[PDB]
């Protein structure tokens, strides 16, 4: 795993996130599943808890975006860049954009949201690319058929751990 | 990517740089904008920032120089060996120097002061030889012509940033 104990971590144990759009690709039910599908990855393994809210500045804004979005980081089109997100701290830290130019789907027909924002919550918790191939933090997207199978890997419990330790249970 | 032994970078993200001396292959501008460019693409992709110093030692001497010049390894005419950097560190360590039994140019009619100078600063930051043939770090200077497509390749970015993590308010790239 990749952490850079300069940068800071979030200082305290409960983050917000806030939905702030929705792809035409998903039923927006889908989206909200796949979102706190990839929180609950990480609540289990650290002391983390999340709450949603509807307005306002959420510690984590959850946003679709296509090429220039209002951040200095541009998506690129189809494919390539699947989505992006910034480490913890104020403002656009701490947030989450995925590439609309992707089809975000619920299975591994496109770009699996569950997965991709797993990873994205990665980076706004303070993870970076791991080395480690069967990471979800390895800056890999497997169209991996068998979501049945993820599991998060012991090193992205590893090293979201270095950062906020164990779960208290 | 590859670093050096044991591992030796800057401890802090802001550096300084001065340009000693000058090459009579280009004007001063042209020399000063290949440098500032150079320092540019590690800046994109890195917490480091550099500031330009005009008297006194600054982190990264830049210099142009033949054969013999004041350090352990003089360098060889024309061709072959065209420019050596420093590991991070004390007086030398970070220092750039440059071949001037090369030909600098701006393009690619002789040998791209940019492209090596980019190379170099790498070295300065703390990256060796890469042994990936399309890393700014390949120990190979080449038949290239666009310099108008130049980006970091990702090997580069995973070695610069291995070494000190991404810019603060980027995402990693
Ligand atoms: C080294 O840069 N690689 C990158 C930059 C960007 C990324 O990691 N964003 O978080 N991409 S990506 O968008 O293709 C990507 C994103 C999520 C992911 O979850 C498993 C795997 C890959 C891979
Ligand atoms: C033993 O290493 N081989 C070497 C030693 C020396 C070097 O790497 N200086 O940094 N050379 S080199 O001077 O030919 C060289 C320098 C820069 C470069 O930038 C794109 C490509 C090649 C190639
Ligand atoms: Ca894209
Ligand atoms: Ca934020
Ligand atoms: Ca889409
Ligand atoms: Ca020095
Ligand atoms: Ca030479
Ligand atoms: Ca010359
Ligand atoms: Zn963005
Ligand atoms: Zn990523
Ligand atoms: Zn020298
Ligand atoms: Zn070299």
């Amino acid at each position: 795993f990749r952490t850079f104990p300069g940068i800071p971590k979030w200082r305290k144990t409960h983050l917000t996130y806030r939905i702030v759009n929705y792809t035409p690709d998903l039923p927006k039910d889908a989206v909200d599943s796949a979102v706190e599908k990839a929180l609950k990855v990480w609540e289990e393994v650290t002391p983390l808890t999340f709450s949603r809210l509807y307005e306002g500045e959420a510690d984590i804004m959850i946003s679709f975006a296509v090429r220039e979005h209002g951040d200095f980081y541009p998506f690129d089109g189809p494919g390539n860049v699947l989505a992006h997100a910034y480490a913890p701290g104020p403002g656009i830290n701490g947030d989450a954009h995925f590439d609309d130019d992707e089809q975000w789907t619920k299975d591994t027909t496109g770009t699996n949201l569950f997965l991709v924002a797993a990873h994205e919550i990665g980076h706004s918790l303070g993870l970076f690319h791991s080395a480690n191939t069967e990471a979800l933090m390895y800056p890999l997207y497997h169209s991996l058929t068998d979501l049945t199978r993820f599991r998060l890997s012991q090193d992205d419990i590893n090293g979201i751990q270095s950062l906020y330790g164990p779960p208290p249970d």
